[PDB]
């Protein structure tokens, strides 16, 4: 039966060495699921709360408080559930907490449990995670949007845009999607080897060279698709993370490469961007708090492009309801993490699906071995992923899910490429 | 396993003493499935077509070239595919019958088989057919909206609006809104057995009295509305099914009540009826062909009211595509047996969810002690059912069934009242 | 019973986005294995070759051949022998290849199919793959040597040395020595901050600093060990991997710093390394075809530091006994792919304890999610392990797994802290 | 699962007619193992002591208190540990003890319970003994080192030396070299009875005859290997069990023949033997506390033959690593009972091979039917076993374990001959 019967914990370490949460979830029969928990740099006003040790253990960061959480209050609050009532478990750890934002346990712990108690529900029904998660009609693979040039909150550079995302939108299979991606990304770093910049490689797999601005970074980037063999737009699209709140100061506006501009020049400058480069999303492209430009930006280039919120809405389906209303950010970036349960995030993306937007799956900074956010992205079938670039096997994992996941699919899956950007 | 082993089929009656197809799936562990196929009465042309045998026997509506179609090619065509690629199977059916509506293999036949493997597939993982098609998500109950008076094509009566039903929305639970819908059936029964008209049930289970207009109708309703202990709109709401083709001659107009109108006349007269009651959905108010007068509608009432499309979309992806990029009809109507397969269910209501198209599960004139409806509504969380009034227990099942899985779900379970009609 | 039944193979990425094979082994009970290939930045004249494919598809580097030749050849060639039998697989593979360096298969499918029986041969008797692979009294848990900085080869700067590295040999436990290893990490990783330098992690995880020479990343290592709170030598030693081959013209000198010197000349500067530092073991430090520099070096300190075999020997056996009699290299780099199969590797390893060297399990430039490597270092109790630095979570699973191993052997483990390192 | 559930003892006897002790582990599956103690003609100051009853019973050699340790303190004491986990049992037993010397509960009631853990830790998971203590690759068959012609301490004649052996290094099986001993002990046999001499077999099958001096016991053997067909030092051997302890009288010397010598003169002598014979390996040549003269004795000859001591070290690690640093001897007997428990024993010839020197599994004067030794010399990958002369099925059950080995090896079992004698 699938009725939960021990809850252990350990203190592991994620891909950035800071310590993290696994959660192993032990049914009757002998069913055992284990889920590591991953994190975030940004934790946000609205996001759940991680319960860390604090002190000089770790520098700080240790886990074991949520660990002793879990060995001693969640565990029975837990044995004897049953697995497959994901909502009866998540109210239950939900209300057990007791607080709207869960620091008093933790949203790390909570999220362990949650995770690893759907993983072994699937494993009990005997189906695969991602047929469970979405049951009959699972079938659509994502569009990978493969960030591979890493500026603004990651280096020291001119460049303040976060990320610099490919997205192979046209091609014929997942398979040959990620092949066209790893073949970009190596012919960036050939392109970037050459001009004498750095090929380290930042906390995403994408790289951090000194380039002078972000229009020379969109160029250098085509450069390096044209030099892989194929079609910029046709083939290959781009897309941003500008992160604005990153370099947003209250009151003021926001500090853009030495200029400081309101609202409407930061839109222009998007508008230039957009006619200039086959641009098919940005995210975040101004503060979580400036309401009133984000509802300007979605008038003006709001049908030119995707809109993705990643902070202005925080997989909360309360801010994303006030986000409908006034007409923003047509796309939701699903965190599972900035949530603390399974059952939240599906409601928020379901909320987020009746309402004309785009979902997107996707990371955190720092990531473990767990491969779970590509089955949910197949799942709930949303079409789109940000897994960062293909390397760093903590973003790779991820890849070889997907690809593990079309095999396992067979002739009926399908690639939702080009049918996820129509604009 | 979830490999096919055996297909069978018989011929069976239908609600409506007219002959039908049951299919016996028998999967290799032991897991024994059955599903009966459902027929209405209505054609809308574009639906699949259902394969009948003609002649002398059973009024020439004799299924016996279906059970031998199921008999003979069907049944070894699935013999050892895998029941839970659900796709998987139903694209082999689609190929093997080759056309565009299923003609060559009738549509009942494919999915007969289509239901009885996705009954098998759910109870080989073991989970309840809702959790299966729905995730670990199905948690919402529908509003069910129950056709307690017919007119029209169904009775010889001035009447031509053919269903009229009521709505449980101010109700705090499933079984609370199913204990006021029967109790404002037995007071309308009472009221109309006060007026001497007929108490003799149709095919749904509703009345058929000789009433002057649908205003007269709707009153009437307004009065055992009251006469039950509810308050109109604020506990027990109305909804119309017009039906307009069934009054519709081509290139002449919609001959309503012995006065032909324009498109624009009709739209006053339902604008009319929007106003002096509460009505909150109104289901094919014009013909399949007027697109232009339907989005006149749907420009004209289409916020005030919900606009639920049962002909001009045949729950075909195609001609729902098409409807949502003209602006009309702010709703589907989803009958599993117009499209032929599960699968193809499964896409059209996709596609509407993702266009702001509330959707609503609906039942056929004959049907059957199958309760498969009711399992499908909570799945793909739809939030509204149609499968008439509490008698005439074909129609009854799916309520019990429902009742059945909201005790399943205990405190999971949501009610969708007032959650379902916005406007 | 341990008797194979299916051999699969599919084309995964690995850490670095290249290609490379994963072979899925699965027992005619439902034991079902997983193994991923690694392959390194660097190969040498010795160990047995890769079989790419070779063209414009993925730059040339695709291994669809090798998935081919699992698929038709070595499949069948070991279905029906015996998992246990580790020896009879390994040597039925080796003989269908029937060359010396296993060209015509590739060591990499060859490598998958071995790696993935015995993940099967340990997964049926229950056993983890450590207490298979080593019996019942593999207890001991390696002393990490985290390569925390990168140089030479790699970031083409002013220094020679390859990898730099740390070992925390004083600490009570292994969880206590991770935690070290991590906290020394972070805290260079602020000393860079601190003398204007770049965080860009190279492909092991460590940092690629332009600092001056190796005498001053010493002295940054030092510091940083310092800042950690920790007390050098008494708790964290240091290590080298000079990789002498890189910058060695046969017929002339080592090419160091801008200056030439013979096999004498960098004696004396690993001697005044040794002199200012606590080095523990230092790998490669000459070419892997100068022999009698080697048994110089050997004789002159080779009594105060540990000396370990990358290159001058492929953890080939016939190239161990040769060293083994001049008088070289008193330790061993066991590389797992180098030889091609586990057999060999356990035969090496063994050949290379009865000689009175220590050995040492490593990692590839390019791994996968696959920790392999941490069960076979603590089966084969070698007490050493060099798997990269806490980040890159290809390299954090390996010490995940570890931890995992140690808190499921309890009381009996041991940290083999500073008994590893006598001299 | 390997979790043990009931433990009896029961009190039988031994090859030489005195009783000794048989545990039988039992699991909870239905595993049940037994393992009887075997106990030498003498013991020694380091070894673990056995715990006899005394008195008038049995000569005052009872156990009956050794059976009832193990069934009133010892059962309960490991009943509801992991069978897998040697370690953990093995230091239970040793902590419930408390002694340096296990006196307390005897060295035979612990190892009785130790080794019939380990006969079901390996009968659970369905491995062969000798596949679970070494792991995947036990593959070697020892050399057997057949004592054919007793003589010293065993019976009343002019000879010194214990235990003459032979070794069949040249053999091309583990068959044949069984063959080749089986036919020099008859053909020994038969000279023996030609020469006018005894056939009374001693404790070891061995013969005692009444021959003058050890030169003339060597030139026996000789005749009797020619006499077989064979040829001496290509073919067959011969070894030595001085036991030198068993006539060095503390502070005088080593009075034998009607000399009293010095450790100086014996070096003399045994270079003359092995000048003048193929010897190969001499065990315990000096004495158990000349520490000087072994030193002396292991510079001068300790690398053109074996040293074993046996008695020097007790099989104890202590004393182990103390004649490691002094390097006296170079290799050492392995005799399960006088360390107690299998763990200490397997720590022990781990600390020994890393050192330098090789094993050699031996067997003692009172021996059962209990094969387990065979098991332990193919796991380990000794390469030599002392197990006596083909004769008395106490000493010939060990052979046929060895044949039943080397027949459920098939192709990957090798023969470890003249691998084992390099000097
Ligand atoms: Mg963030
Ligand atoms: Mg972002
Ligand atoms: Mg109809
Ligand atoms: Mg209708
Ligand atoms: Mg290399
Ligand atoms: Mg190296
Ligand atoms: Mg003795
Ligand atoms: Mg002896």
């Amino acid at each position: 039966m699938p009725i939960i019967e021990q809850v252990r914990a350990r203190e592991i370490l994620d891909s950035r060495g800071n310590p993290t949460v696994e959660v192993e979830v032990a049914l009757i029969d002998g069913t055992f699921a284990r889920a590591a928990v991953p994190s975030g740099a940004s934790t946000g006003e609205h996001e759940a709360v991680e319960l860390r040790d604090g002190g000089d253990r770790y520098g700080g960061k240790g886990v074991q408080k949520a660990v002793q959480a879990v060995l001693d209050e969640i565990g029975p609050a837990v044995i004897g559930l049953n697995a497959d009532d994901q909502r009866l478990v998540d109210q239950a750890l939900v209300d057990l907490d007791g607080t709207p934002d869960k620091s008093r346990l933790g949203g790390n712990a909570i999220l362990g449990v949650s995770l690893a108690v759907a993983k072994a529900a699937a494993d009990s029904a005997e189906l695969p995670l991602f047929r469970y998660v979405g049951g009959p009609n699972a079938h659509i693979l994502p569009v990978p949007m493969m960030n591979i040039l890493n500026g603004g909150a990651h280096a020291d550079t001119a460049v303040d845009i976060q990320e610099f995302m490919v997205a192979p939108i046209g091609a014929p299979s997942f398979v040959e999607a990620l092949r066209w991606g790893a073949e970009v990304y190596h012919a960036l770093k050939s392109v970037l080897k050459k001009e004498g910049l750095s090929t380290g490689l930042g906390d995403e797999g994408g790289f951090a060279p000194d380039v002078a601005g972000t229009t020379a970074a969109l160029d250098l980037i085509s450069r390096a698709i044209e030099s892989a063999g194929l079609r910029p737009g046709a083939d290959v699209a781009l897309a941003l993370d500008a992160a604005a709140t990153e370099f947003f100061t209250d009151g003021t506006g926001y500090v853009f490469e030495g200029t400081t501009r309101t609202a409407d020049q930061m839109t222009e400058f998007y508008a230039g961007l957009l006619g200039a480069y086959p641009l098919v999303s940005i995210e975040d492209p101004l503060s979580e708090d400036d309401w009133d430009g984000w509802a300007a930006l979605t008038a003006s280039i709001g049908d030119r492009v995707q809109i993705v919120g990643d902070d202005i809405f925080v997989t909360n389906p309360e801010r994303l309801e006030e986000g409908i209303e006034r007409g923003v950010a047509n796309a939701l970036l699903v965190k599972v993490n900035q949530i603390g349960t399974l059952t939240e995030t599906l409601d928020a993306v379901t909320l987020a699906h009746h309402g004309g937007y785009r979902t997107m799956i996707s990371h955190r900074s720092g990531e473990t071995e767990d491969t779970m956010i590509a089955d949910l992205a197949v799942a709930i079938g949303s079409g789109q992923i940000k897994t960062g670039a293909p390397a760093r096997s903590e973003r790779v994992a991820k890849y070889n899910q997907l690809l593990r996941i079309e095999e396992a699919l067979g002739d009926a899956a399908r690639y939702a490429g080009d049918l996820a950007f129509p604009r």
